[PDB]
């Protein structure tokens, strides 16, 4: 029986038929936002919704004897499964981001179409050749946010009274976010010089990340 | 007399005549802008503009006997046809935007002088290999707007309260404007982990808009 | 006598001595800046200043006779002369940036030392290649600013009231500055569909502008 | 003794201990940011602290007889000498940034690991290309910041009022923050004509900042 159903599975049919049920529940997904359409065909579709969830635990269960171990060595199916056990915990205990990540099924869309699949790949790929300048900031922004919440943490708890939010805060400066107006101009009120801290680590971090950008258009 | 009227159309005069028309029309369509001016030139200026408009009538008639099917396949004839068109619609009745639709036109300075062609079509090009990436995207935005309206949209509908709501929230936190002192650290101020949300969509949709940018630099 | 001056005109020690003068009279300019400095010894500085101002000319005198038509058209020879032109205009009458616009002979530096000319010249060689898209964009600036003058300027004057308006915030929206919640919220809560013209703006504006980023990368 | 010690400072176990102890003082800094952890365990870490910079020390010590002239040549090693020195500084007198800047050696994980090293080298040695672009911008800040003042710091002290104000003022507008709506429309209310200053400025300032990302992607 093993070919048997590892003939169904492997089918141009099977395939087209669960994109069908991603296009589906997606559209599905987005009715749900509408508290109007809730009110009136929300039994439908939590219906609709189980019913997909059972068809989606069916083809994983198939998929994973047609592939065996093969299966939890590839990193796609390794997220559908994921994906799809997310939805199975109950509509209810632990928290309710569990009732919300469901909709993270709907990137299965990404991992049944090799288009998709393609362009994911190649972005992914692009992540090795970064991780030496990644690590070298994110131990940049530590050391900073470690003495920012040193500097000005006392007089500016709500953004640097704690590490993490000396880290949100620096993160900020960063995507350079009303960082004057909002953070240098204010906190120099108080500390006249603070100019001579965030001004450098300005230009380092926008540096490095014209480094990294340019880097990528190496490779 | 086809061959009579294909020597007019296709001459250098004929060309150079709409051109000059273009130009003007829309030197005259900024001074529609001045009140002062209108309250003087009004009248000069609408008539002035009918006359134009026929004009272009008489000409896209002309153009269409001269290349007769050839013409409804080419992008920049059938561009011509449909803004003309839209400055046909009386200045009256259904939507007023039609009325401001008609300086449109001007975009045929495009469409009638070669170097423009060039440039336009040089950047219109651009678009095909990028359309695989613009899908990833807008599947990621729509996955993500539908999980900020069932996370923010009950305590922020101001934001998030409804898909499209969240969609231009999210479009604007993409081109970081106030998207931290505007929308997250308010989040936090209720749901202190938002931040685990915006964070990594800031990340991910960055990346792939630099990926983006260094794929056209590779084309 | 000609080729006596000639030969001091031509010699290192001239061109030395002018560029002395240059990062002399720089540094006197940013201490005119000090209301302290001048009461103590402006005058000191004005006169310092005038005597700078006469050699300059004598110099721009001298430099003209030893290359007579082939100065006029040299681009930085112009310059030296221009800028040296607006110096001499009596500090008194008419507008007073006059004053003001002396300072502009700083750039002096970068038209006496020949690092800073190559540099200066790789910068503006760039251009001519933008000059298709450049014009592209005025044109698409143009266009935009008269629509959003008769679509917003009538609840929203500060902003579209006038052609030059439209063109000052559709700049602003251009640079991203403020755009969602500075100007285009404002505008949706009378103008709901005020996104429908402002989202495609944008996504058309930044593309052509990466673009002409990587159009320079090619050249 | 001088090739006993040799062996010891250039074993693998040396310069692995010494990237042990960075990673835990860095570890132990971190958590000298919580106020709860420092009235528990507080003089524990004081201790471990003063304990790691004399380890340090010594290791500093003996690097230097086992390199000598050569170790006073080397970048990394100048830095960790430097870095170090900072921290030997008693935790009182002068200004506290000194027990404050004992947070840079958390700077010497980059030195000790070779990994690092590479990616900051690779960084570095791009900033030589820049000088003459970094050069030109710098006068050309100059040059604006003294026009500013002169312009704007009478009715506007707070950004224009003083020759760093202007050049704190002019990085930010630089950068783009809040440089519309927070600076050149309240300078237009009294100076209609401010635009005419920054629109140029930010053109120029925003090109050459292209140009030197491109010079980069070059090199
Ligand atoms: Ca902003
Ligand atoms: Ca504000």
């Amino acid at each position: 029986m093993y070919l048997r159903i590892t003939n169904i599975v492997e089918s141009s049919f099977f395939t087209k038929f669960i994109i069908y049920l991603i296009v589906l529940n997606g559209i599905t997904m987005g009715l749900e936002t509408s508290k109007t359409f809730m009110q009136s065909f929300g039994v439908y579709t939590t219906l609709f919704n189980q019913i997909v969830i059972t068809i989606f635990t069916i083809e994983i269960i198939l998929r994973i004897y047609v592939h065996r171990i093969s299966f939890f060595k590839d990193p796609w199916s390794l997220f559908d499964f994921f994906v799809v056990a997310i939805s199975l915990v109950p509509t209810s205990s632990g928290f309710e981001i569990l009732r919300v990540l469901r909709v993270l099924r709907l990137f299965r869309l990404v991992t049944a179409v090799p288009q998709m699949r393609k362009i994911v790949s190649a972005l992914i790929s692009v992540i090795p050749g970064m991780l030496s300048v990644i690590a070298l900031m994110t131990l940049f922004f530590y050391i900073f946010a470690i003495m920012a919440t040193q500097l000005f943490g006392e007089r500016f708890p709500e953004w640097f009274g704690t590490l993490g939010e000396s880290f949100y805060t620096l993160f900020q400066v960063m995507t350079l976010e009303d960082w004057s107006d909002g953070i240098v101009r204010p906190l120099m009120e108080v500390y006249p010089y603070a100019w001579v801290f965030f001004i450098p680590f300005i230009f380092v971090v926008t540096f490095v990340m014209i480094n990294l950008v340019v880097a990528i258009c190496v490779d």
